[PDB]
């Protein structure tokens, strides 16, 4: 069985500790370290723990929970020197064996199972943008490690060595990396890995953030997936490439169709656009996410879909065949990948199941359009603030049902907690603008 | 004539310079210094100047304007040298036509419309302000002391400067009523007697001028910013208002319940009707809405009541020629000329059309639940500056009273501040997300 | 095939990453790092990427491009780790059509046109560059030493790093000819053997990459900026050029005077004809014209001569298969692909139409008077970057050879730099005028 190979690897690689990973609703990694002597117990009945101290999980009066590891996610952490360490991505179950409704990974699993009913397997291949910042007195800052730009090369790109270190580590963990390059903003970078099913890709996203932040710390740096850490430079975003597969073939490809795109592609897009306002509360979960998604500026805030036009929200790149896909450009890397993929799959399937026609394509540069011109074309915009998107998310009956009322309420609780604090704040901008004059 | 006494004062006090004061749409004082030899020219044909560089005035292609001083506003600045004086001015065009973008002219227009019905509006504002330290010649938001409400020295470290301000004000003709330390650190309040809206607005601009000037002489910075420090009280310009007709207080009616005339209730009904749009004038800054925060001890909930200090409109105890309402939503950063005009037009709309106000609310509105407020139908003010500007655009009455020119200037400056504020990355976001994400 | 040997090298040298190199219109190197597992995909269908964020490439609405590597350009970077390799790429569109904005494709096109007549252009540039100190991790313009021409240690403090660069270059297949300290402080020059224009341009981009990378490893900053220090020499990319037809040097003719063929003179006549417009390509920066200053020891005067090192075009002594002309006006900051293409098209226009060059000038052109230069009809290059861009707009031949797309990109970036440069208030102006005016 799978558990036999796990213990075979432990004896050979001399693994002495296993980390039992999972995420809260926010997507922040959590783990318990156990000696390898408890591994038999962890893979059997599971390791109990107190969930009342995890964000958006359970209450104090019913706090006992259980970690149910996923055997396939077993990897050895390469940065271990005598004394190795391994990790297991876990699901959360209740003491009675019932799956915990609030576990984000279980949510994606549920939505993937529903998609399997209809014969669809959603593949996702995200484009992770991130920043590398300096540390000052052991504390992270928002100072770029280099002042380079798009596709730049050393000596303008000062992070070639650490990016080479990150990619190598990932490959050692079974990743198939496709490309790595310096992004537009100062000290911004992008690592792209090969598409996979939603669950494996989500596990990979959480893993990549762990590896990136870890090695950056070893270099005296700080990696951050925050959407808009610096004002005046490009924000980091998570362009999510998506495609549906059915009967082993790309369900989005249809050679006998215009532009060689099937009606399934169009209906999937129609559903995603139909719910995009509510989805943004998931894919752009921070107050800071809307300082990148700002109306009226060079950002994918205008609800449109087009061909290879990189100013719309949903792009349809040139490749066809088994590479036919759609690129959703609104999400940013701070989102919970399990919940983001779940919300996109739910909306897209709602479009396929119900034959939701998408709007006309907009092959023009939407960024250079006038508000009057946008009104004539009926182009709407995404929520402007976090509170705006949460209100939109509350009303989407399909999304709340697809994510579960437990998860949905936790997302609303943490968001409105951040907002109620942010709206009361007095920022430096207000002093710099009014203090001398008034 | 008035001009003759002005020159009598000049020779006695040996005034050598005269400042020609006015304000842009934002309420910021503007002035030109002319030698006393040019005073005869100013009080006659006026002094020409360039209006293209004043906020919300005229374009570059038709920029020549004329300052027309109001002789009643002549005062000698008590900080001499080489004495100096000042004149508040109305802005006119070269052809003698009044410039309908001038805020002071706007108030004059709405008051003339009130005079058509025989009404004269009186106002008396409670001016809250902060006294902050200067660091390297630049102003800061550090309180000059760490005292509180009605505190006495040594806790109150600004007694000597408040004594100087009140003295200067009284020398300038003010009838000061009281001064005291306010709730927040280094916060204070000076109250002066009421007067007609035009007089009171001139007093408001003068008080800020006197307070800010003397604060500078003491190495401090007086600011009328609404919410300069997070976590402490904010500055609020409570505005007491009353209408007078045929010499008597139109808000008083001894034969009525609570001795409140129907003109009072109708006036309140109209103010509450337009209060969502008035807030763009009375609370014009982005920072204004860090004091007018929903769900906190702040006059955010649209209600009117008696002496209950938690409602938006308060009707204090005094009756007779002292009957008044107190509007507590404004803050000191508003343009007093525009704020009084917007309140006057809205209140007269209530009287003109007999707009019944909602039921009073004498309970503690701050301690009500969101569920309780919905049962009583209590609404809220705009939450942000954009929200209020959007409500101000749709108010056809207010835009017509203030004038399309002034209204457009207000919208332009507000959306300018907003488009800059909404794109900023603030420290709060880095403190909240940088370490974990 | 070539692809088979690439994978043979990968296994032996244990290469794990491959960089896909190219350049924007400005000549700045750009690359994408792909794991060696993706190399099979790159050499087949190619690697797609976004071209909207590359300078002077494509718009946002049609941004999907494809990198198509040239297998001949595969080299292993001698600074290993975890070995790394690189491939120079041509940019194509998703439909397989070549992107006519790609500078490397432009040179290819003009070379194909030269092949139509049986000509192959050869180039060998003399690369002058500076070695500067780093302060707080940022580059500076402080010379690493204070030495001069052909100076030896300890005066020359960059012997160890030049030894490293040449070693790396030779390991990358370069045939290095000589290296030495140049005139200015911390200035140096490395010369490598000539080759065809495409090969040599790849060598130029590689040399700057190797020089700048190793300089960083030693804590320095190598810069190919034309005039980074006022009062010392500037960096110049003398460009030796020759044409080959039927395997022999087309510029050599033993039966002719000075053993110079008519093809040589006609080629020179065409280059001089368009040299005012070529300068926008060969000297593309504002800073380029602080080295090309009229009235100083700099190749500014449009002339051609023999081995006289003061003319714009020099015909060195070697004949036979070494007959060449040396164009001394360019500087290292130019895009070598675009510079070689502009020179080729202009020279072929001279050969095609038999354009007679002006009389040679074998005297010291720098020591001539403005009066003397007018008698001989000697012209001058553009004085500023705007002057050269205006001359480049009117050159219908050059714009057609480089292509309307690349030409427009060049004009856009140049006028962008100029509109920013012309509005600046420089320190020189404050030093000259602030105290007295
Ligand atoms: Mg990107
Ligand atoms: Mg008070
Ligand atoms: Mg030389």
């Amino acid at each position: 069985s799978k558990e036999d190979e796990i213990f075979r690897i432990v004896e050979e690689k001399n693994v002495r500790f296993v980390r039992l990973q999972f995420v809260d609703v926010q997507g922040i990694p959590k783990n318990v370290a156990i000696p390898v002597g408890q591994l038999e117990k962890a893979l059997g009945p599971g390791i109990h723990f107190d969930g009342s101290s995890i964000e958006g999980f359970v209450r104090i009066e019913e706090s006992d929970m259980v970690l149910r590891p996923d055997p396939d996610t077993f990897r050895v952490l390469p940065w271990s020197g005598n004394t190795a360490e391994a990790r297991l991505i876990c699901d959360i179950e209740l003491p009675d064996g019932k799956p915990f409704m609030g576990c984000p990974r279980q949510v994606l699993k549920k939505n993937m199972e529903e998609a399997a009913k209809l014969g669809y397997v959603m593949n996702t291949g995200p484009e992770m943008e991130f920043f590398l910042f300096k540390r000052q007195d052991g504390m992270p800052t928002n100072i770029p490690q280099d002042r380079g730009g798009y596709f730049d090369l050393a000596p303008i790109d000062l992070a070639e060595e650490i990016k080479r270190e990150i990619v190598l580590v990932l490959e050692e963990m079974g990743f198939e990396v496709e490309a790595a390059h310096h992004e537009v903003a100062f000290g911004q970078h992008e690592i792209d890995f090969k598409y996979d099913n939603a669950l494996a890709t989500a596990d990979n996203v959480i893993t990549l953030k762990y590896v990136a932040k870890t090695l950056a710390l070893q270099h005296g740096l700080h990696a951050t997936f925050m959407p808009k850490p610096i004002f005046g430079v490009n924000g980091s975003g998570m362009h999510t490439n998506t495609s549906l597969f059915k009967d082993g073939k790309n369900a989005f490809y249809d050679p006998d169709a215009p532009d060689q795109i099937s009606d399934t592609l169009r209906y999937f897009v129609g559903g995603v656009l139909k719910h995009i306002r509510a989805i943004t509360a998931i894919t752009n979960p921070l107050v800071n996410s809307y300082k990148r998604l700002v109306p009226g500026y060079e950002a994918p805030v205008y609800i449109t879909w087009s061909g290879p036009n990189r100013s719309s929200l949903i792009r349809v790149p040139a490749p066809r065949g088994n590479s036919t896909r759609i690129e959703i450009r609104s999400p940013d890397p701070s989102c919970n990948p399990y919940l983001a993929f779940a919300a996109i799959l739910a909306a897209g399937l709602d479009g396929v199941k119900n034959k939701i026609e998408p709007p006309e394509r907009v092959e023009k540069n939407i960024y250079k359009l006038t508000e009057e011109e946008r009104e004539k074309l009926g182009i709407g915009m995404l929520p402007g603030t976090l509170k705006e998107a949460i209100e939109c998310f509350k009303e989407d009956e399909l999304l709340v049902s697809a994510l579960g009322e437990h998860v949905s309420q936790s997302i609303i609780n943490v968001a409105m907690a951040d907002w109620d604090s942010y709206r009361t704040q007095v920022h430096q901008w207000e002093l710099d603008r009014y203090l001398q004059t008034y």
